[PDB]
């Protein structure tokens, strides 16, 4: 047979994962990762091999495959959320901020030419955003400042500082600036704040350190050759490689995945056929 018709295939698909509740199988639902540059499947594989001590030099009497481990590589150029909290081995927090007015704080080391975030929490580790109001009072360091009742104004050996030339702020990013050469806070000087919060939702990945399994399944609208999905039962993701977040290329991050048999009675890979 001569003519015999190949499928030639160039590969397009949509690739979906559904992370299990943790410490069981029971699915939450298919999340789409957006656009996935590569999407590639690897086996590496390993086999006990028995060579005949009777008869010949290592004539191979037997041999059995140990493991082969299925699993591959996949990258997007989609950055989100869920993709972010699914790369940093943990979770998306979506919360509004505690609208709070003259709320207050203390920096006692300073040094000028620096960056101080407001409202640094552990119910906002990366700080607050969206100040209405702020003002701050300077002091001698070796003071020990406490801010329990009353403006800022009130405690002791504090003096008003105006922002010209001093400081300036990023009232969006909740972001004081020292000025590199400022003229009041030279010296072993520290600050005292108050400020106004808006309320506002905000969203969080958090960075946890959590083995994230659940179901992949990429559906595959190859533009040439006959398509067919690809199923895995269980997976366990994990980031691979490095994530760039400055480069003049796109964004991508890259993820690798291990397949894992679900259950004895489930195969670890499934592929699925159109016709």
């Amino acid at each position: 047979n001569d003519n015999y018709q190949n499928n030639y295939v160039v590969g397009r698909g949509t690739v979906y994962f559904d992370r299990f509740q943790d410490g069981t199988n029971r699915k939450t639902g298919e999340m789409y990762f957006g656009n996935t540059p590569e999407f590639t499947i690897n086996t590496d594989s390993e086999t006990l091999d028995h060579y005949s001590s009777d008869h010949g030099m290592r004539v191979m009497d037997a041999s059995v495959l140990l493991e082969a481990s299925q699993g591959g590589t996949f990258t997007c150029d989609n950055i989100n959320a869920d993709n972010l909290a699914l790369w940093f081995l943990g979770e998306v927090s979506n919360t509004t901020q505690t609208q709070q007015t003259d709320a207050k704080e203390v920096f006692n080391p300073i040094m000028r030419g620096r960056y101080y975030q407001l409202g640094t929490t552990d119910d906002n580790p990366t700080g607050v955003r969206g100040v209405t109001n702020f003002q701050m009072v300077k002091a001698d360091a070796s003071i020990a400042i406490s801010v329990g009742s009353g403006d800022i104004t009130s405690i002791v050996g504090a003096t008003v500082v105006n922002p010209a030339g001093n400081y300036e702020i990023d009232l969006e990013a909740g972001r004081i600036y020292i000025e590199p050469d400022s003229t009041d806070l030279s010296g072993n000087v520290q600050i005292a704040v108050q400020y106004d919060v808006d309320a506002q939702k905000r969203t969080l990945v958090i960075g946890k350190s959590n083995m994230v399994y659940g179901a992949l399944r990429m559906i595959s609208d190859n533009p040439v050759g006959l398509n067919k999905n690809y199923y895995f039962p269980k997976v366990s993701i994990a980031p691979d490689g490095d994530y760039a977040l400055k480069g003049d290329d796109w964004q991508v991050m890259s993820f690798t995945f291990k397949a894992m048999q679900l259950n004895n009675i489930t195969q670890r890979v499934y592929i699925d056929i159109v016709e």
